[PDB]
């Protein structure tokens, strides 16, 4: 269609692929370990490190990704940060035969690759997206990643059921490389440096970003960010990402050990949770817009209410999913509802970083994403070391810990939550 919307679609597919490369192992590992290709003997804790080293790689280069993106643009950064991942995924089946050390190193490198995508997309959209249309563009560019998580579980399940897991890794690596070719050929870095853009579209984009940049003054100097509300956002994001990443990296293992499912239905009914989460995030954005339009609530009561809902609903329904274990339908239903009630939190709290200190979105997002990726490094290891032999009580321990963390994060956020400005964001 247009030029900025063509860039959206190519970023949509890019983030789809990056989340695919993040979760394909989360399925291929439950079809990989030994209790038809090769099946290694990993001692119920090696799987924790293999699942959660990608997030070491992610947290290493979250913020330096933002710096390098502001420096040398976004196109090459995102393209190479997805190509590195979709090339190391081509070698994951080869690095598995070498052992475990090489596999953890390969996933740390994949985390290095995938930690630089969003900080580059934000620069590309600071150069492309007109202010009065930034919302739809970012919405598409990240619904890409959401649909990646939603669809990457069924495809991994199917390819692990009818074929091996090496085929999962080869298929996702090949799709990654094909999209990287499309993304080097089509997308450019800035409407000025675009090859086949039209005059009127470039003039529209530039005449809107003219105001956007001219209204910016606090860009060069960076202050200290030791304010209380920022640590509230950080603690809430940490307590939400704990549950999110624990589920992301240990839902197929759960459905194959406790609930005693297949691998195909494992993929399908492991995807359904995130499909619900995505639909709920969309509907929750709509409901938040409506509730802030018709009623005021000082723009902060809505934040704390949506955080309470989207962080306690998951906790209580996760305790429920843990309580009634070893049951086919009710357990997966409670899990689906528990992670479906996360869209409330997602929208009505991850927009609090925009509302607390605008024009500083990148900085605050960088300070939040690392301290909420920490769960990616800890959670899987802890939840696989607490349950060496899968029993309903062993997994109830994990679910209880996750729900308690959710409740604590919700309390800590709704307590010290501010929403107008913190006296260091004014230009």
């Amino acid at each position: 269609c247009s030029a900025r919307y063509n860039l959206a679609i190519l970023a949509f597919f890019g983030f789809f692929i990056v989340y695919a490369l993040r979760v394909n192992l989360s399925v291929a590992l439950v079809d990989m370990v030994d209790s038809t290709g090769k099946k290694y003997q990993w001692d119920a804790e090696t799987q924790g490190w293999i699942l959660g080293s990608f997030f070491y790689g992610y947290i290493i280069t979250q913020i330096p990704g933002g710096y390098v993106a502001s420096k040398i643009g976004g196109k090459m950064l995102l393209g190479f940060g997805i190509l590195g991942t979709a090339v190391l995924t081509l070698f994951t089946p080869i690095a598995a035969d070498l052992g475990v050390g090489p596999l953890i190193v390969l996933r740390a490198l994949e985390g290095l690759g995938e930690g630089v995508t969003f900080p580059a997309m934000h620069a590309m959209w600071s150069s492309w997206a007109p202010p009065l249309e930034r919302s739809k563009l970012l919405s598409i560019s990240y619904a890409g990643a959401q649909l990646g998580t939603v669809i990457s579980l069924p495809l991994s399940g199917i390819i692990c059921y009818y074929m091996n897991w090496t085929y999962v890794f080869y298929f996702f690596g090949t799709i990654g490389i094909f999209w990287f070719l499309l993304w080097i050929w089509l997308v450019s870095d800035t409407p000025q440096k675009h090859k086949r853009i039209s005059h009127y579209e470039k003039e529209y984009i530039l005449s809107s970003l003219r105001n956007q940049l001219s209204s910016q003054k606090s860009v060069p100097w960076v202050p200290i960010l030791k304010s209380l509300p920022l640590w509230a956002i950080v603690v809430a994001h940490f307590s939400y990402n704990w549950t999110f990443y624990t589920l992301l990296t240990l839902l197929p293992t759960y459905m194959k050990e406790i609930l005693r499912f297949n691998v195909q239905e494992n993929g399908f009914l492991s995807s359904l949770p995130y499909l619900g989460s995505w639909l709920c995030m969309i509907l929750s954005g709509q409901a938040a817009d409506n509730l802030r339009a018709k009623w005021n609530f000082s723009t902060l009561c809505v934040r704390r209410i949506f955080s309470l809902i989207g962080m306690i609903g998951p906790a209580v329904f996760l305790v429920a999913a843990g309580f009634i274990g070893c049951d086919y339908s009710l357990a997966v239903a409670f899990l689906t509802i528990s992670t479906t009630l996360g869209g409330f939190c997602s929208s009505g709290f991850s927009i609090n970083h925009l509302d607390i200190a605008p024009s500083y979105a990148g900085i605050l997002l960088g300070i939040t994403n690392t301290f909420a990726t920490i769960p990616g490094m800890v959670g899987p290891v802890i939840a696989k070391s607490l349950t060496p032999d899968n029993t309903v009580g062993e997994w109830q321990t994990v679910f209880y810990i996750a729900a308690a963390i959710n409740v604590f994060g919700a309390i800590f956020f709704t307590l010290f939550a501010k929403g107008e400005v913190q006296n260091w964001a004014l230009n």
